[PDB]
This record gives C-alpha cells, sequence and structure tokens, in this order.
C-alpha cells in the first residue's frame, strides 16, 4: 500500500490493484449542533473541503509531513485511515504493506506515529520519503535534483545512489503557504488594501501561476464590501512568488559544490519539478533560459504528479524482500 | 562592535567600553495616540511592551538575527540601529567595526542583510555565529558541545579542533516559542479548559521552570473566566516542557556516532547551555545525573547569558587583523 | 651529533657528551585559529601528538624516506632541526658532525636531499644505514643478522666483515603500518563490524602485543556508536599479527642461502631484532622455540631500543678521521 | 594461455588463437541497485569504470604486487578468472597450462596465491615475469635493458646468467601511481591550488603527456573550487615528471656497474622502453639527446605495447617444450 500523502491530495495505489485518488484536510463539527445527518464522525477529503467553513480542522500532516496530532488523542489519524483504509480494505489478505510519504528530513517522532499506527492496524511499518519514491518509480539515474513543491515544504533532493537520507540534502520551509502570505502582503500594498485571507491567495495561485515571466493576465476580484469589483493585476505576484527560487538554486549549488565530478556533469540529469511546481510557469526559464541565469542544466517538469507518484507506489509494491523491509 | 541579538536582551559591548542592557520588540504607532515623528518614530524595548496593544507589532528578529523586515524597506531595521547603535555611536571616531551574532544556520539573505545595514552604518561587515560567539566569551577546550536554546531556534553545534566555522551544525525550530505552543495545548484539554494565551504560558515558563524533577509549585493565574483566581497546580507544564529533551540530545547522539575516536572521547569537556534554557531548573538531571541517563559527560550552565555574550564581543573586539577581517 | 629519528622517538646525544631522549610528529596549525607565533611555529613532539586533531600533520618521513613536500619548501624538516638545535645548542665550537640514520635502501636522492639540509646547517654529512648503527652501538659479531622492525619500514641486514656499505641489504614496505591495516581489516570483517581508525589500532598493538602464543588479554574499548563499552577479545589481533614474521624469515632464509661456507656456520651469532618489533611478545618462539621453527637459532631483543640508540651516537663520535669523513 | 594481468587492462592469447584486450579493477555492488551477485557476479573492467560509485573496489594487485584480498575469502580474484578465462574456454582440452605474469621480483607469498588460483582452474602453475613476454616475443639480443613503464610496476629487465632465474633484476615501482602521487602534489602549487583525485590526475597524463620539452599546451578542466571552465596550464605538470626519469637512470647506472665488460658494451642495442610510458613525448631526450645527458645511449620505443603483449603470450604458448615446464 503506497500512499502519497500530501497537503492537497492522497494517491493511493494498493498492491492488490486499485487506484484511489482522493483528497487531504480533516476536520470534525466545530460545535455541539447536529447529528451524523449534518456532519460526521469526523470528515475527511472533498466533504471536509466543501464545509471547511462548518469545521474545526485539526491540523493532520504540518509542513507536508507527520505531526502528532494536535488534538492529542490519536483520533485525526485514526479517522483518516478509516476513510482511506479501512474502507478499500483487501477482503483476501492481499499481505499488505505500508508506506506512507514522509519530507526529506522527516523526524523519528514521525516514524515512531507510523509504527504504533502500524503495530495497531498491522502492517509493516516501512518509512519512504516522498523524494525518494519520486526517484525509484520515474526511472531516472543518478544524480535527478528532484524539487517537490508542495504547500507545506519545498524538498531539495539530490542524494548521491546510497540514498543515506537528510545527510546531502534539505528540506526547506518555504513553500506555498510561505507564498500565500507574501500575496497577502502583496495586496495590502494596493490602492484599498484588501485583506483576504489564505484560501483567496491559494486561488489566485492555483489560477495564474505564471511566474517567470510577465504574462499579461489579472484575476477578476470582488473587494472586501461586496459590490465593487475590479481586475487585480499581477505585478506584484509576480514579485512575490520569485523570490524563492534564490533559495532553491542555492540549495542545488551548495550541494553540487560537495559532490564528485560525476555527479556535478549531469547537464543531462536535469532538475525535475513536481508536485505545485510542475504546474508553476516560467520555472525553467531561470535554470535551463537566460534569465537567473543558473548554468545552463535542462529542466523536466512532470506531468500529472498525482498520475506519477503511484509509478513509485507500484515500484515498492514488488518485491520488498523481507530483508529490505528489516533493512530500511 | 559586537551586538548579542535576542528575545530576552539586544546587549551591546562598545570598543570604548561600556555595557548597555536595552531589550526587544519593535513597533510603530498604529492608532494616533502621543506622536510618532516627534515623541517615538518607531518604539524599541520595555516602552513597546508597555504599549503593545497601540502599537502595530512588526517582528524582525525571529529567534535570530535580521529576519526580513516586513516593512520591506529597510524600515525596521533603520529605527532599531537608531535606537542602538546611535545612541552608543563613538564620538572619537573609533575604528568600530559591525559583528552582530546570526543562527547557526545563517543565511545568505541574512548576510545581504547585515550588509544593508552595513551600508546604513559604514562599517565592516563580519559574520560570527552565536555558538561560536560564546566559546570566544567562555574560552572552553575541544569540545563542549554548545547548546543555545532560546525563543526562536535551538543551536546544537559541537566545536572542531580547528574551529572552521560552522560547517556541521543543527538548527532546531523547537524552541520556546514551541514549548509554549504545547502548554496552550496542555491547558485546553483540562478540566476547566484555560483560554491563556501565548505570554502567559511564557510567564509561567520563566517563573515556574521545573522541567527535570517533580518541584510541587503552583502558578497563581486567572481562571477561563478571569475574575477568579487560585493557585494553579502546574502539573502538565513539567510534561509538555520534557517532551524536547529527547531531540536535543537525539542530535548530540547523531554527531557523536559520526565523530572519530578523539571526538568521542571528550566527556571531560562538558556540554554547556546558555539562552533561558540555562534557568531551567532539572536540566542537568538527563545527562549529568541518572535520569535519562544520557552518557557520563557532565552538565554546565550559563549564570547571565547577556554578560558572557559582551565577552565574545570583547575577544572579537581585539585584535582582529584586518587580514582575518578580509578572510570571514 | 648522532640522531635516531623515528617515529616513536628522537634519540639525541651531542658530541659533548648530553643526552635529550626527544619526541616524534611535526605538524603546524591548520585553519586560522590561535597564532603559531604564540604557540609555536610548527610543533614538534608529543605536543602535536597530543593536539594531532587542532594541526595538519603531513608525513614528513613516508618509510623512513623524506617526502617531497608540496609546498617546496622544507620547512617541516628545516623546523625539526631547529627543535634539536634549541635541545642541543652548541656554543665552543662544538666539533658538530651529522650523523643521519637512513632506510638499507634509501636511494641517491633522498641522500642528496639530506645533504642539502647539511650544507644549509654547515655540517659534515655522514650517512649511514641504521642497522650497522645499531650494530655500532650493539658490538656484536660477524655475523649478527640485524633486523628492524619499526612503524615504516623493516630493515632486514646482515652484518658485512669489513662493513663497507650496501653490499646486499634488503628494506621491506610491510611493518608496522602494514599489520595496522590487517588489525583494521579484522575489524571490518567480524560481527559487530567496528568502526576505528589507525591511531587507535596502533595503540591495541601497543598496549597488547601477544602474538606468538595465545595470551588470555581483552582491550576494554569503546565501539563504534561510542557510548557501547566492552572487553575486546585478541583472537583475531594474533591472526592479524602472526603474518608478519613469515614474510621476515623469508628474506633472511635467502641471505642464509646466498651465505658462503664460513658464513654459513654462524647459528651462534644469532639474530638480533630492534625497533618496536622488541616489544612484541612471542617473537623469540618463531625462530628459537619451535613453532616454525625457523631453523634453531637463538634470538635476542633490544632492550630500551630508545637509549641503545645513543650507544651508536657515542660509537660514531670520536675517530672518523680526515679519512673517513672524505669517505662518506 | 598467456595472461597479462594488469590494473588498466589485460592482454590474453588463447590456444586457439584469438586476442582479447579486455580491461582491469574488480568490485562488486555495494550499493542497492540492480541485482547484486545476479546482476553480474562482480563487476570487471568498463563497468566498473561506468559504475565506480556504487561497487567496493578491492584491489588485488598493488603495484604489480598481488594482495590477500581484505574480505578475506578470496573471492574478488576467483570470480576474475570466471569472468575472463571460463568466458573464453576451450571446450576440448586445448592443453591448457596457465602463465600469469609476475614482478620482476615476486615474492613466495605471491606464488602461494598463484598456486591458490591455479587449484580452482586446474591448470598447471607456471611463474614467468612480465617483461620476459616482451624480450621474447620481440627478440632483441643480450642484453638490451627493457623498461616497461605501467601505472602499478615498471619491471626492470637484465637477464642474467645462471643461478635460478631472478638474479639481477627489480621491480621499479616508481610508476603510474607514483607519478599520479606527483601530479597531485604538482597541482596544489598553483594560485587556487587544484585539488583533484586520481583519475583526474590521470586523465590529464593520459590526453598531454607532454614531458620531455615544453610543449605549450592547455587542458579545459575545473578549478579547485570548480565552478568555471578554464585552460589550465601544464607548468607544473612538466615539473612533477623531471623527477622520474633521474630516478630509473640512477638504476641503470647500477646495472652497468653489474654488468660484465660485454654487457656494458650494449649501446647498439639501446635501452627499449614499453607501456603507457612509450607514449610520453620527450622520452628519449634525457638519455639519447644532451639533456641529462645520460651518456649517449639509442632509444627504441615500443609501438603500440597493448598489441604486442599478445605477441609475448603467443611467444610463451608455444611450444613451451613440457621438459622447461617441469624445470620451470
Ligand atoms: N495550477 C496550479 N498552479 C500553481 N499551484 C498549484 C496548481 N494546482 C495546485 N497547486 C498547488 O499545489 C500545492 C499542493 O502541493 P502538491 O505537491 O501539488 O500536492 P501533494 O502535496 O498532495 O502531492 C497547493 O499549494 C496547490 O495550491
Ligand atoms: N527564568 C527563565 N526560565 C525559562 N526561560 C527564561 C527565563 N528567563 C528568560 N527565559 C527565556 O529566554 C528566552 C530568550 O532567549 P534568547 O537567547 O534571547 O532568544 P533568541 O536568541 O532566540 O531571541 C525567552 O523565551 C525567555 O522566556
Ligand atoms: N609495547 C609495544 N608493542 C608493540 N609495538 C610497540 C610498542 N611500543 C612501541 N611500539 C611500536 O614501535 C613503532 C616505532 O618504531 P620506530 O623504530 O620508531 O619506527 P621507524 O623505524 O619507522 O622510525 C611504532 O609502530 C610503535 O607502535
Ligand atoms: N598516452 C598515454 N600517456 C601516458 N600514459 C598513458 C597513456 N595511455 C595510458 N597510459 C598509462 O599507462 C598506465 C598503465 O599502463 P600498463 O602498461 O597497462 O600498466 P599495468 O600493466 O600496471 O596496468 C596507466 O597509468 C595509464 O594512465
Ligand atoms: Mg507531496
Ligand atoms: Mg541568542
Ligand atoms: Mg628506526
Ligand atoms: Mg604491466
Amino acid at each position: 500500500l503506497g500512499i502519497d500523502l500530501g497537503t492537497s491530495h492522497t494517491a493511493v495505489m494498493s498492491s492488490r490493484g486499485k487506484k484511489f485518488l482522493l483528497k487531504s484536510v480533516v476536520g470534525y463539527p466545530k460545535d455541539v449542533i447536529g447529528l451524523k445527518l449534518l456532519g460526521r464522525p469526523y470528515v475527511v477529503g472533498d466533504e471536509a473541503f466543501e464545509m471547511r467553513s462548518y469545521l474545526d480542522i485539526r491540523y493532520p500532516l504540518q509542513d507536508g509531513v507527520l505531526s502528532e496530532i494536535s488534538d492529542r488523542d490519536i483520533e485525526v489519524a485514526r479517522h483518516l485511515l478509516t476513510h482511506v483504509v479501512k474502507s478499500a480494505e483487501p477482503g483476501p489478505n492481499d499481505e499488505i504493506c505500508a508506506v506512507i510519504g514522509v519530507p526529506a528530513r522527516a523526524s523519528a517522532a514521525n516514524k515512531a506515529l507510523l509504527l504504533k499506527m502500524a503495530q495497531e492496524v498491522v502492517h509493516t511499518a516501512l518509512v519512504v520519503s516522498e523524494p525518494f519514491m519520486v526517484g525509484y518509480g520515474l526511472d531516472k539515474l543518478i544524480n535527478t535534483i528532484i524539487v517537490d513543491i508542495g504547500a507545506g515544504t519545498t524538498d531539495i533532493c539530490a542524494l548521491k545512489g546510497t540514498v543515506p537520507g537528510p545527510e546531502d540534502q534539505v528540506t526547506l520551509t518555504k513553500a506555498g503557504n510561505y507564498v500565500d502570505e507574501r500575496l497577502q502582503n502583496a495586496i495590502l500594498e494596493r490602492h484599498p488594501e484588501l485583506q483576504m485571507n489564505v484560501n483567496v491567495a491559494c486561488a489566485v495561485k492555483e489560477q495564474f501561476s505564471f511566474v517567470g515571466t510577465p504574462t499579461e493576465v489579472a484575476s477578476f476580484e470582488f473587494r472586501a464590501a461586496g459590490k465593487p469589483v475590479r481586475a487585480d493585476v499581477t505585478e506584484p505576484v509576480k514579485i512575490a512568488c520569485e523570490a524563492l527560487m534564490p533559495d532553491i538554486i542555492e540549495s542545488i549549488e551548495t550541494l553540487l559544490r560537495s559532490f564528485q565530478p560525476e555527479y556535478q556533469a549531469t547537464v543531462l540529469q536535469n532538475i525535475v519539478f513536481a508536485g505545485g511546481g510542475s504546474r508553476i510557469r516560467g520555472l525553467a526559464a531561470y535554470v535551463k533560459e537566460k534569465l537567473r541565469p543558473f548554468g545552463d542544466a535542462n529542466v523536466t517538469c512532470v506531468k500529472d504528479p498525482t498520475f506519477d507518484g503511484c509509478r513509485g507506489a507500484l515500484r515498492l509494491a514488488e518485491e520488498l524482500p523481507p530483508q529490505y523491509w528489516r533493512q530500511l
């Protein structure tokens, strides 16, 4: 059971052979109101996004990584597993093991969290990081730089072929949520100084992801009063979003300098952008083109990362020689 | 010039020879109270704590050095410099160079910020990290794992014999602010469900820092309604703060595993704790005593870190051979 | 002036008659820390061994042979010479001549290097093979095969009747350093796979040199992690050290076969072992006893080679007239 | 079965009559990649050159001298045999005897290893030195010193008389590996002080072998930091290999002293140079020309030594009279 548990979607590819491309966020009814009819005993996935105004949303994966459960009872993770795993549970003992995607710098408490749940439910406790699944799934060679841009963290993975873990790699905290804070600051420098929330900032990032080049687009949107309506330009959206590139290429530069000549010379392994970064236009302009410029390596974007994360799930589904399971 | 940035203090050690015990927080007037340009054009220190309800508080440190400057025009930095540096400014044109403490994993954007400030004050921009600044004030031998427990980060950096700088260093995010979040989470799961804020969690941490041992103390504090007042037993304050110790000694263990036999055999040089951590009772119990226990090396607590930060400035005040200034 | 320059010690006896049993290894401070001037411009002796983690210690005697010195200024050897001059400074024209010990197969280029330095410090250059120097100090008869087992090389030299020079003498590269590599090979091919360096392997050899017989000893030492500690057996230390002697007596067999009939009948002339090999227990068992046995010649080990290196200096102080000086 | 076994490449002539110029170095997979002992039962030659970062490489012929295989099972040399010899094995018992090239000064321990391998392949163990292949294949008269300059050994052949095999000959291991050490030290004399590994040192030697004369060439490569690619000059490359020939002709001078009057009078037979050193420009300058000069003897170089190694193997293949094999 290879699951890419992330900040937006939850890509489930079982070993049995079924594909369930489910969604993120877990809530439960904020006050005492209604029975199951109104809400549900915890709400998981798309209905919690649809009812995000009626539920208390308890972070279950802070910064794209298993936290601990802030309710301090392990019920957000329990009802998460109820929705994802129990409702689609194999009825023939398809010898099921569990691989939950973790960020590149995962803690031992996140490993312990997965361990306790694997012992409770009944799954071999395996821990594989998100960019490892990509490097095992997509048939890439060493060294293929993997930049996974989600909402919570930004994983800069460029390990040697031993894949030692968090030794020669760094998980950055500046991600989509950091950009959303800068987008909130960007619209406070406008004339009417709108104060929109994070959900609105996410909508602008999703619909108008034109960061490398000044594509002439605008967000036709309403002001806080509700009657005024105008096309908000993306002049300060470009400025806000392009300020994270320096840190990405600085971490890449620092790592490449410390590697051997054959890992320095990879002007053909490219830099692979996955996640939400694959849907942002103009990220190849900085490295490949003449804009940052950052050397001259080519840049590759993953088409449909949600569908290509199940390839890594399939790769780890077989055969996983028990000897590897004891060693991981 | 040595500036020891911090939440508790922003200490200044001049070349002339004076110690200025200055304080944190920078705001500027959000309303129309007092005068802003003729009274307090930005407010720094204890007056900003005193008037924290009428000022717009735009952090500018975030547990470390230059954060980013949320004004986004060098206005938090400029009026901070006006308060601190221009008030201590030597009048005899003393060969002043700028040494400002940075976190163990400092960025190049922090260096860029230091450079922008160095152009404002025309001084040489020098970059010295805090763990080594402590080992300059307290000249201990190799190697004493200097751990700086502050409000923002927890910097764990062992020392190498040649003292090359922080090449192998750990900066954790779990710090005093993380403890305050856990303290809030603890009292939201109790009988009376206290509704205290972050500053109150910090206040109780400061007044009753008993974590290693169950010393029977109680915090005379107001209940969730606000008028009722009683001696509230600090039972779960010990529990909440206990859970950060594992990570501190895990990073040290990871270093010891990677160290060579010469560096492994250094338990007589002990581990030194500075910052707010050195004012917590029971910190030596885990490592020095027989409670975790963690090995054998003894524990030394820094008394009055403010003074020892000025010792590090004094060490770096002379002679700093221009050749060292070009090389740093 | 006789200098027995080794990897363990540097025995100095002046012409005047004073004994200075000085120490090995030359370093200098590796990164910018402290000041060599304040400490020592290059550090010579056990201070550099004790501070080998603070200093760059570039080998200045690869297997009893001076290196080319990549700095190309010969300042490792000039400060080494200075160290000895500080200990044994000449005053009233101390008829000082330089007796320098060399390995048995030293090249003319190696002698020319020593000659250049002897001309720099104005002294008569007298190149004497180390095995012959031992036979000058400990006056044995012909033919007493002298085997000098050091860290760098193993010098096997039958004493010649008139001692004409390098007629037939052998320098092997397998020595203490080779055995230390085999000790590393032992602990890396065992169950717990201990991770220890050469310095520690040398320490175990020094403290527990029990090779011919299975003396029941154990080395109380820390494991690869560094915290665990236990008494490690010397079963595979005996195996690792066993294979030195076979190669030594292989070369001696070649000498015995090459001897003329009057040199063949020399079983009462025996074989004398010096260096670090004189402090190994069970060495005489291989030859003298009935273990290999290598014939039945008796074995004599040199007691305190450090103290008996000055006896050869005294023998090569006097005499050596204007004909001996022109001859070398 | 005449096998020239080296560290760069091998040369095998079969009884059938085919030339196999196959490559050297043996590893086996250390990281998890493909199948370990099933994808390639130990990895030899060009796949180990291409995949050198995934393999554990354990040399078994340091400087033309068989080691002891530190795995302590002698499986690195046995799988090498199954790679080369078993893959080209006669299927009709083409009377096969094993002729493995040995250094001019081989030990009895090296012969013991040949005997261990001869039991694995069931063939007669024959011991013939490497430069005898050259002197018998390319029939030169007696006595024409042969200097075959390889990576590991530079066997100095001087056909002796009577006694038993090696009477007056010496293996010189001041060879490619020595030059690699000189090159690494010579590029540290540059301004930025390049710090390159052995593979790069070999690459520069192979591409621009200009030593005797100052031919102005340069190699576009990475500097010490390794950011720019610039035409790196060969000023200190000429210096690095300047002290090689002097030491070679030092040994030849010693041979000329040991030669009989008619053996000494062989300047019309010249000195024959082979191996990788035969493709270094300026080789005859030192001896034949007026640069050292070493007298005035003429110099002959072998064209394509790699292709002439099979001619020497063929010469030993036939007829190889059994009476000679019993006597060898
Ligand atoms: N078209 C788009 N342009 C920019 N960002 C997008 C787009 N679609 C989704 N995203 C962003 O992708 C982020 C989710 O991270 P992603 O890696 O795609 O999901 P997961 O973490 O589940 O694998 C969200 O911040 C979301 O706004
Ligand atoms: N007696 C005390 N017990 C516990 N913590 C204290 C005490 N006094 C001060 N502190 C804490 O020390 C912290 C300040 O440490 P400091 O090194 O200035 O932080 P930073 O350098 O990250 O800004 C604050 O969180 C403060 O509450
Ligand atoms: N008690 C001991 N047992 C075994 N070896 C020892 C002992 N004491 C010293 N040695 C070894 O003696 C060696 C020193 O030999 P030395 O003559 O100084 O070397 P070199 O001749 O190469 O200069 C070192 O390898 C050291 O470990
Ligand atoms: N054109 C060249 N110039 C100089 N050296 C070369 C050249 N080509 C190969 N070599 C060197 O020849 C050496 C190997 O020669 P070889 O006779 O195969 O030695 P071995 O038998 O010890 O492997 C290597 O060091 C290689 O770099
Ligand atoms: Mg993800
Ligand atoms: Mg601090
Ligand atoms: Mg010696
Ligand atoms: Mg060869």
